[PDB]
């Protein structure tokens, strides 16, 4: 409505929504957060990051992305509450204003604009982004198959119906360069984090290899923190370990090449639940959801900065 604080963040917004709301988010709290757009969707849509900063140099940065599977919309509506929450518990919660006076955090709600808008209009349980000009009839490629690590292997789809269908080339999907440019250019990030759903399951590197990430120790150990931390407001539980060996081996993902660009806190939370709703989550569970990656995204977060 005409404030942030009057928004209903326990139903699910249409793209238009989530847009009108960064601006008014924006409006309300200018000296913490602004709006950039990094690229335009396949269809022409701007694609936007909710930039969190008290200001400083090169900061060093949190990277965090949500709905690049435009059908898990538990992760776009947690991202709006995470932004509502950054601009609240900054000056309020000792753990957090520590992290933003060293560090900027970086938001993408809606990864995949296309696919997002498509969802509301033509088919709820599209995933893919809607990029067409190719042999097919089929369009979209698997945005999270996409990316220049293990690139064509093993883990996704030449098929072009499939919904795991990896793309022509690695990084030709101008939703996933979109990134790759900003985090490149920018040459700073020490965390990348993205959100997905459904399974409940944190992931680390590798998921294009059984090969074991030199940082397997630590990274292992943030995650079992970090999953200990989320289970303990509702008890809803993860489960943690390489993506490789605990969900299966898929190439072309996000975090290892993140992690393959030196960006150590690579991490990717599966949200609620395990099967029962799957992809269609209740909207009473939104809150509740965002509540605890909250404490999970937060944990990790606390190791970067301290670590
Ligand atoms: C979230 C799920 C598993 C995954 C995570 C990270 C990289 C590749 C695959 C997916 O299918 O995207
Ligand atoms: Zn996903």
């Amino acid at each position: 409505a005409r404030s942030t604080n009057t928004f209903n963040y326990a139903t699910y917004h249409t793209l238009d929504e989530i847009y009108d709301f960064m601006d008014l988010l924006v409006a309300q709290h200018p000296e913490l957060v602004s709006k950039l757009q990094i690229g335009r969707s396949y269809e022409g849509r701007p694609i936007y990051v909710l930039k969190f900063s008290t200001g400083g140099s090169n900061r060093p940065a949190i990277w965090i992305d949500l709905g690049i599977h435009s059908r898990e919309w538990i992760t776009q509506a947690t991202g709006v509450w995470f932004a509502k929450k950054f601009t609240e518990n900054y000056g309020q919660n000792p753990s957090f204003t520590a992290i933003l006076d060293s560090m900027d955090i970086f938001l993408e709600i809606v990864t995949n604009p296309n696919g997002f808008a498509f969802t509301h209009s033509e088919n709820r349980l599209w995933r893919k982004t809607r990029s067409v000009t190719s042999s097919s009839l089929c369009v979209g490629v698997d945005a999270n198959r996409n990316w220049d690590a293990g690139f064509g292997k093993a883990g996704a789809s030449s098929s072009p119906c499939s919904e795991t269908y990896h793309g022509k080339y690695a990084n030709s999907e101008v939703e996933v360069k979109s990134i790759v440019d900003f985090v490149k250019n920018h040459g700073n990030f020490k965390a990348f984090l993205s959100i997905h759903s459904y399974s409940q399951l944190l992931l680390y590197p590798y998921g294009y290899t059984t090969q074991s990430i030199p940082d397997k120790t630590e990274l292992n150990q943030v995650a079992k923190s970090a999953v200990a931390a989320l289970k303990s407001l509702y008890g809803t539980s993860y489960k943690y370990g390489s993506i490789i060996t605990t969900i299966y081996q898929a190439s072309g993902g996000s975090i290892d090449w993140s992690y393959n660009q030196g960006i150590k806190y690579s991490f990717t939370f599966e949200l609620r639940d395990t099967g029962r709703y799957g992809f269609l989550l209740p909207a009473s569970q939104i809150i509740p959801t965002a509540q605890e990656t909250w404490l999970g995204v937060l944990t990790i977060m606390e190791h970067t900065v301290n670590n």
